[PDB]
């Protein structure tokens, strides 16, 4: 079933889901040049301090970090949105070498890793009801360049020793997510998709202009994950990254 192998990756998604060939896919290209600056867009207000991280995960795409989201906790609000979206999640796609990884690109620059932060919108009730409405998710993207090591990344790097193969879990709580967050929030905003299966055009994503860098060393310890599960022929997980797709008709708004 689907991946990012040559025989079921991107160029195939579309023989399963068909919305891949949709009108708001994502990832796209951010061009700085022609983004709209919109003075109506609020602050985005992330509240993470009462977060409550429960379980890391490899799933044999990427790994979570999956939290409680059974109450506001954590909560995203502002900037283009309404309401108040929930933190149900976080997963990372990365590459294989450090110029590409991002899924989202700028200018077509590709970055080492993205971070995403995955969001709910609570008027629908759960999660499972978000994903069948055209605002029903926000997901908040963070750039990752290779540099200095990211403090508050360290804790995730450690227990992937825990989850090297597909379906294995390790308990992860008490895991501060505001150590992952940039100094600036300015951030792009535009209407897009889940850019894994099943590509569902559910999302408003908001990419902040501010990258985070971690260190080779970090991301290095990424790439030794598996997306084979125990006692299959292992195969590296690296480059879960899906291509840019087309805006056909989207403006990007830009914060700042
Ligand atoms: C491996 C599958 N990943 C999916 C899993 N999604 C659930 C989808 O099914 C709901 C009925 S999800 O909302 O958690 C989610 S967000 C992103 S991304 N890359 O766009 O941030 C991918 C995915
Ligand atoms: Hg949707
Ligand atoms: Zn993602």
């Amino acid at each position: 079933h689907w991946g990012y192998g040559k025989h079921n990756g991107p160029e195939h998604w579309h023989k399963d889901f068909p919305i891949a060939k949709g009108e708001r896919q994502s990832p796209v290209d951010i061009d700085t040049h022609t983004a709209k600056y919109d003075p109506s867009l609020k602050p985005l207000s992330v509240s993470y301090d009462q977060a409550t991280s429960l379980r890391i995960l490899n799933n044999g795409h990427a790994f979570n970090v999956e939290f409680d989201d059974s109450q506001d906790k954590a909560v995203l609000k502002g900037g283009p949105l309404d309401g108040t979206y929930r933190l149900i999640q976080f997963h990372f796609h990365w590459g294989s070498l450090d110029g590409q990884g991002s899924e989202h690109t700028v200018d077509k620059k590709k970055y080492a890793a993205e971070l995403h932060l995955v969001h709910w919108n609570t008027k629908y009730g759960d999660f499972g009801k978000a994903v069948q409405q055209p605002d029903g998710l926000a997901v908040l993207g963070i750039f990752l360049k290779v540099g200095s090591a990211k403090p508050g990344l360290q804790k995730v790097v450690d227990v992937l020793d825990s989850i090297k193969t597909k379906g294995k879990s390790a308990d992860f709580t008490n895991f501060d997510p505001r150590g992952l967050l940039p100094e600036s929030l300015d951030y792009w905003t535009y209407p897009g998709s889940l850019t894994t299966p099943p590509l569902l055009e559910c999302v408003t994503w908001i990419v902040l202009k501010e990258p985070i860098s971690v260190s080779s060393e970090q991301v290095l310890k990424f790439r030794k994950l598996n997306f084979n599960g125990e006692g299959e022929p292992e195969e590296l997980m690296v480059d879960n990254w899906r291509p840019a797709q087309p805006l056909k008709n989207r403006q990007i708004k830009a914060s700042f």
